[PDB]
């Protein structure tokens, strides 16, 4: 039932550096006596009706439950031609700035990719895709516990249909993407784990920038972050080539990653399959 005024909404503090954009800690104390929340201002200048049609869709987003994926509160207008989108606010943030900073052994690098899984599940079995999964895009709350964010790609997919049509050429996290997402436009749930795949590597490589997915894969094509293209780096991908082993990551793990990266949508794992291979992989580590 809660509705977020404006007037009862203290700013304390930007949060995520700038990889969110524009995301604030605030307090909200409406009483006086108060809950901590994160908060999105959305630019919406695109007509009062189209707005509205934005609100609608980002609300059905708060008709999701679960521990693994980010709650959000509350999407209210200020008509100034924005949205703000409250939501429950992670306090130790992104897994890539994170993970560079803090000693976390092989177990627990399991033990979050399992979560992500458990929420990207869930997810799918409520007929969502996400679209922007990448490590920048999971958080951790105080118990280390993994919280699936940033929903700004998010999409319902259609009764009867096995993948979104992704309409713009706009910009897009190519390096997470599947080359059916790259070349044809086509989104599956499938594409999503193949997202899963790098999101892996990431977390086994620490998320060291220079191992990073866009590193390598520049670095696999030969030419600089300038000159890039999507058609150069599809072609690698048919021809079959990929990330590399991170260091120490164990050779099941990796094949794992690389069972999220076939070619064919329809041989790669599901996350439904991914969690019990993982809860597995983990106990032979675990300790
Ligand atoms: O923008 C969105 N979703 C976000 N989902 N997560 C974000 S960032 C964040 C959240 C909570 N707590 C945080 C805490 C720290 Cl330290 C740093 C960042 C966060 S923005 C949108 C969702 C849908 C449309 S747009």
């Amino acid at each position: 039932p809660t509705v977020f005024h404006k007037r009862y909404l203290k700013k304390i503090r930007d949060l995520g550096e700038g990889h969110f954009g524009k995301v604030s800690l605030y307090c909200y104390d409406p009483t006086n006596d108060g809950e901590m929340v994160a908060v999105k201002a959305l630019k919406a200048d695109c007509g009062p009706q189209h707005r509205s049609g934005w609100k609608q869709e980002i609300d059905i987003l708060r008709t999701l439950y679960h521990e693994h994926i980010i709650k959000y509160k509350g999407c209210c207008e200020d008509q100034e031609k924005s949205l703000q989108l409250v939501m429950e606010y992670v306090p130790l943030g992104s897994l890539r700035d994170y993970l560079p900073r803090h000693s976390i052994g092989l177990a627990q690098l399991l033990l979050f990719a399992q979560q992500i899984c458990e929420g990207m599940a869930y997810l799918h079995s409520q007929h969502y895709i996400h679209r922007n999964l990448a490590a920048r895009n999971v958080l951790l709350d105080n118990d280390r516990l993994v919280k699936i964010g940033d929903f700004g790609l998010a999409k319902a997919v259609p009764e009867g249909h096995e993948y979104y049509r992704v309409r713009e050429d706009g910009d897009s996290p190519v390096f997470w993407y599947a080359p059916e997402c790259l070349k044809e436009y086509k989104f599956y749930y499938a594409s999503d784990v193949w997202s899963f795949g790098v999101t892996l590597y990431e977390l086994l490589t620490h998320c060291d920038s220079s191992q990073s997915p866009p590193t390598k894969f520049l670095e696999l094509i030969g030419i600089a972050q300038g000159q890039m293209t999507v058609l150069r780096l599809t072609e690698l991908l048919e021809r079959g080539e990929r990330l590399p082993r991170p260091d120490k990551c164990p050779c099941e793990v990796y094949h794992l990653m690389k069972n999220c990266w076939e070619t064919e949508a329809s041989f790669r794992p599901t996350f439904e399959n991914l969690i019990p291979i993982l809860k597995t992989v983990h106990e032979k580590y675990r300790h």
